[PDB]
DNA sequence: TGAGGTAGTAGGTTGT
DNA sequence: TACTACCTCG
DNA sequence: ACAACC
């Protein structure tokens, strides 16, 4: 196709030695369980049993696999599983070649050399070893805490038979004191705690002024003579009370607690610029190949593709969206914004009326700017006062308040929400050369009135483009969609969520949100769109959107369905000269990486991974799109979001539902973007 | 609540 | 998933 | 348990 050229990047995986005779005709062993598993404990036991083993084995089918002779292994023995207990016996049945261009035997051989890699960085020392990671240096360290420098790592096997190292630099953060001695340094409290005894989690709220031995726990035991009566005091000391939370208040000792350590309860950049990154990467990656006796790692080098640079546009072109309020919006309409003042203070300061006033007029749009002279401690008369200002047109409303409790915060939003009224909260003080920080709640303030801010100019597949999402912080979540309709991208539309059990939306749902962007760009374009660009955040379930393809099949619109995942991506960096964005790496097929924004300040970019699930769009033109669609985002002045507006949409909506719930959204329009 | 991503920290679902 | 620190403002 | 995502 016609790129803006073809380069060629390093990933931060290592090709390694292939695979020696031996490991490619592992030990085979049958199973023999006694009582035999259930249906749903059937794998899970199976890896037990590998785990329990010992050596270098791994599950295979209904069998087992080893790279360690048998004579070092322990065939024979007893499990617990939920509560329950198994007897296992392993029987040894010779070595069966594996084929590494056959995919499953291929899966094993690679579940194989992870276990190596595990078992083989066990033995080492003086390191820092947790499952995959290495931590070898000390990065930093300060009273009774310290941070550690490593990396990720996997190991797995090609189709060619040989070893493949990914690594990537990581950092890790350790407490090393009791929350006793971490308190008794000077130290706050940290909001999170771990028992010393295993590895349970609590959330600190306080600390208590009573007496563990004659705190009553339910049931009739002290809290002190509790925890003896465990022989968790056997080493230690009991400390003050403190009350941690349920996952209700709960008594714990503060001798029995270890902080764990966050960037919060800690000048520590974390963040490592890119050529820093890739240099590290290199030496443990060749460290691990020659501690591990796995030859000289050769970086594995891919095909990258430059794409073309997106046209943002305003009221004419502009290079962030931020300059939609100096040269004007993509589209204006007459509006109406209001003003609720929380800091007792009166009228709109001067610089933002003026920065309304000169976007609005190089728009050539009329602007009216209302003050809801009302306060929410008036209670119901203040939702009155709310009625009234959305009756005389008011479309949205700016916040000037000092920052807000969270639970406040929400209550406010919820509660304009219900007048159908978005809002924008702007934290006073607020100086006038704090640019970034107004201009972009007025950018805020004005795609929640429903204003398009910018739009795309290019040329795409796809007309309209819609983003899949889950959120919530409960044991159920909500299923959403946002969408972003016509080929410019010109009207960015929510839906009204569902909720759901889990990370799966049903075919239902899926087919009944996607409908309802499709009326949405039938009210504007007056006819159904040509095709659709659908994109799922993480990865599809299986069969999620089978009814959804087969319905779009019955109306004669195309579509491409695209698996969006953040993570997976690993590392890209350039063979030669600076790391730029809008690179498209194809892999394999129907899979490939999309490095859709980057800045050195801000460290080692993350690339997508991206999976062509369904339709018959080239790649090329998927990924020239997507990233396209990244710089849609009216909301974020200054900076592109990694992910596609639909989906960075998509994302923003279900978490402002799992935060303030759906009960508010009746009345406000799906032009209006509350979320943002 | 200014925004973004990269960092860290905790946890979860999907599915073999 | 979702929180906060950091740094800077396509 | 474990993998590959969230
Ligand atoms: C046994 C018991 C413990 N607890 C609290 C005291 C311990 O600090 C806390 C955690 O105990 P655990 O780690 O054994 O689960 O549970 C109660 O609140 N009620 C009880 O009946
Ligand atoms: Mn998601
Ligand atoms: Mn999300
Ligand atoms: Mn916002």
């Amino acid at each position: 196709m016609n790129h803006l050229g073809k380069t060629e990047v390093f990933l931060n995986r290592f090709a390694l030695r292939p695979l020696n005779p031996e490991e490619l005709r592992p030990w085979r062993l049958e199973v023999v369980l006694d009582p035999p598993p259930g249906r749903e404990e059937v794998y899970p036991l199976l890896a037990q049993v590998a785990r329990r083993a010992g050596g270098v084995t791994v599950r295979m089918g209904d069998g087992l696999a080893s790279w360690s002779p048998p004579e070092v292994l322990v065939l024979e023995g007893t499990l617990a599983r939920m509560g329950q207990t198994y007897a296992y016996r392993l029987y040894p049945k010779g070595r069966r070649p594996l084929d590494p261009k056959d995919p499953g035997e291929r899966s094993v051989l690679s579940a194989l050399a992870r276990r190596l890699l595990q078992e083989r960085l066990r033995r080492l020392e003086g390191v820092w070893v947790e499952g995959l990671a290495v931590y070898r240096r000390e990065h930093a360290r300060g009273p009774g805490w310290r941070v550690l420098g490593g990396a990720v790592l996997d190991l797995w096997v090609s189709d060619s038979g040989a070893f493949l190292l990914e690594v990537d630099p990581a950092y890790r953060i350790l407490c090393e004191m009791s929350l006793e001695a971490w308190l008794a340094q000077g130290h706050p409290l940290p909001k999170r705690v771990r028992n010393a005894y295993d590895r349970r989690t609590w959330e600190l709220l306080r600390l208590g002024e009573e007496d563990p031995k004659e705190l009553p726990l339910p049931g009739g035991l002290s809290l002190l003579d509790y925890h003896a009566s465990k022989g968790r005091l056997q080493g230690r000391e009991g400390g003050r009370v403190a009350w941690v939370a349920d996952p209700k208040p709960i008594p714990h000792l503060t001798g029995l607690l270890v902080p764990v350590l966050t960037l919060e309860d800690l000048s520590l950049a974390l963040s490592l610029p890119w050529e820093e990154r890739r240099r590290r990467t290199r030496e443990i990656a060749s460290w691990i190949g020659r501690r591990l006796g796995l030859g000289t790692p050769e970086a594995v080098r891919a095909q990258a593709y430059r794409l073309s640079i997106p046209k943002l546009m305003g009221r004419r072109a502009v290079s962030k969206p931020a300059d939609a309020l100096r040269v004007g919006f993509y589209r204006a309409q007459e509006t109406a914004l209001a003003l609720l003042r929380l800091d007792g203070a009166q009228g709109w300061p001067e610089f933002l009326r003026r920065a309304l006033l000169r976007a609005f007029g190089a728009s050539g749009a009329s602007l009216r700017l209302h003050t809801l002279h009302a306060h929410p401690s008036q209670g119901l008369a203040f939702r009155e006062a709310l009625r009234k200002a959305k009756e005389e047109g008011v479309q949205a409303v700016l916040v000037l308040t000092p920052p807000m409790a969270w639970e406040d915060r929400n209550r406010l939003k919820a509660l304009l929400l219900r007048e159908g009224l978005p809002s924008q909260i702007l934290n006073v003080p607020l100086r006038e050369e704090e640019r970034h920080r107004w201009e972009n709640a007025l950018l805020g303030l004005l795609a929640k009135a429903g204003l398009q801010v910018v739009a795309l100019s290019g040329a795409y597949p796809a007309e309209l483009a819609v983003g899949f999402d889950a959120g919530g912080r409960e044991s159920f979540r909500f299923g959403g969609a946002a969408c972003a309709v016509g080929g410019d991208g010109g009207h960015l539309l929510w839906t009204l969520p569902e909720a759901q059990a889990g990370e799966r939306i049903p075919q239902e749902v899926v087919w009944d949100l996607l409908e309802e962007t499709l009326w949405a760009f039938r009210r504007k374009a007056g006819r159904l769109p040509s095709r659709v660009l659908l994109l799922r955040d993480g990865r599809v379930p299986q069969d999620e959107f089978a009814l959804a393809l087969e319905a779009l099949a019955r109306e004669g619109i195309a579509y491409d369905l695209v698996s969006v995942r953040k993570s997976g991506g690993g590392r890209v960096y350039p063979v030669q000269g600076r790391l730029a964005d809008g690179l498209y790496v194809p892999l394999e097929d129907k899979t490939f990486l999309l490095l859709t924004v980057h800045r050195d300040f801000r460290g080692t970019p993350r690339p997508l991974k991206l999976v062509h699930e369904a339709g018959d769009t080239p790649l090329e033109a998927l990924a020239h799109q997507i990233f396209h669609l990244t710089r849609l985002y009216p909301a974020s002045g200054f900076a592109f979001p990694r992910l596609p507006a639909p989906l960075h949409l998509a994302d923003r909506l279900v978490k402002e539902v799992g935060r303030l719930g759906i009960r508010h959204l009746k009345e406000v329009d799906r032009e209006k973007l509350f979320f943002v």
